[PDB]
């Protein structure tokens, strides 16, 4: 009985409704994002890759309630271990596959970080994370094919922390957009 968006535009319209209010039903959003069948014809205009690192490509600003963006992972590209700055964070596969590794939070002592979970996200699957769930690292499983994912963050945020797996020490990172609405940013 999940409402099924027929197009990426349908999905955006539904998301505007689900985030209009004060309450957000996480499992409802997750099921609707998963029900959208990834269609490259609809999102190729956002799929702008870089040789060396993954790119973040803004799709929609959600009337200030959320940011919807597409992340393009080249061959072998991966993220650092990071948090999500107290926001809801949804990630849905559009092409290829990402491995998500969940980590525990470090405390004050210096120590190797501890893995809590490890999985590969399947075709069209939508995962969810927030800071109470843990930290995570995401990476393209493939060294021969790209991965593309659709990310929804609410509230939007443009800073996070990256964590050193060897010690748990963290550094603030400013996140930037490679493109917005299909247009390359100055960089
Ligand atoms: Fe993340």
């Amino acid at each position: 009985e999940v409402l099924k968006p027929r197009t990426l535009a349908d999905l955006i319209r539904i998301l505007h409704q689900l985030f209009a209010g004060d309450e957000v039903n996480v499992e409802e959003v997750q099921a609707i994002m998963e029900a959208y069948e990834s269609d490259p014809t609809e999102w190729a205009m956002y799929a702008k890759f870089d040789q060396y690192r993954y790119t973040r490509n803004l799709v929609d600003q959600g009337n200030g309630k959320f940011n919807l963006m597409i992340l393009c992972w080249g061959e072998g590209h991966g993220s650092s271990i990071h948090d999500h700055t107290n926001s809801h964070c949804f990630l849905k596969m559009l092409q290829g596959n990402l491995k998500e590794t969940l980590f525990a939070w470090p405390d004050k002592k210096s120590n190797e970080m501890v893995k809590k979970s490890e999985r590969v996200l399947r075709e069209n699957q939508c995962a969810y994370i927030n800071d109470s769930v843990g930290l995570h690292r995401v990476e393209n499983i493939s060294h021969t094919e790209p991965a593309v994912s659709l990310h929804l963050y609410s509230p939007p945020f443009d800073t996070c922390h990256a964590f050193d797996q060897r010690t748990g020490h963290k550094n603030k990172v400013t996140m930037t957009f490679h493109s917005k609405f299909g247009i390359r940013t100055p960089n």
